[PDB]
């Protein structure tokens, strides 16, 4: 690849409730090089988009050699979540000042160029039929 793109979704079905996260990685040509699906137990929905970009940055440790100089991209169709990320505006919720600040540290550690992109919430599909998918498989 030349670019890796991330797109991620959480979601949780009550407040809190059973929760998932989605994670779909492209190249620059659009091809898929790997999607996550996975349940998270209970949580709240902010929460799990939130958890969704922790296993976005866990996933990336996998390319390895291939992960050195490369341009690193995360679409999501939360614009309060991009503007939260790029640290325009400032995180409120209690509940996830501590996640805000694990994922910080994380990006500068693995990977300091990172840059977050709004996208319309149609443009976020997949990644929200992989939430959905691991969460009606749980409770199936």
């Amino acid at each position: 690849m030349n670019k890796i793109i991330i797109y991620t979704d959480g979601g949780a079905r009550g407040n809190p409730g059973p929760a998932g996260i989605g994670v779909v990685i492209t190249d620059e040509k659009g091809n898929t090089l790997h999607e996550s699906s996975a349940y998270i137990g209970e949580t709240t929905n902010n929460v799990a988009e939130y958890e969704a970009l922790i296993r976005a940055l866990e996933d990336l440790q996998m390319f390895g050699d291939k992960l050195v100089d490369m341009e690193v991209e995360v679409r999501m169709d939360s614009e309060l979540i991009v503007r939260q990320m790029q640290g325009v505006y400032k995180v409120k919720e209690p509940t996830l000042k501590e996640k805000f600040a694990k994922i910080a540290h994380i990006k500068m550690e693995r990977v300091p160029n990172l840059v977050f992109v709004h996208i319309p919430r149609e443009k976020n599909a997949r990644a929200d039929e992989l939430v959905n998918e691991a969460i009606d498989k749980a409770l199936s």
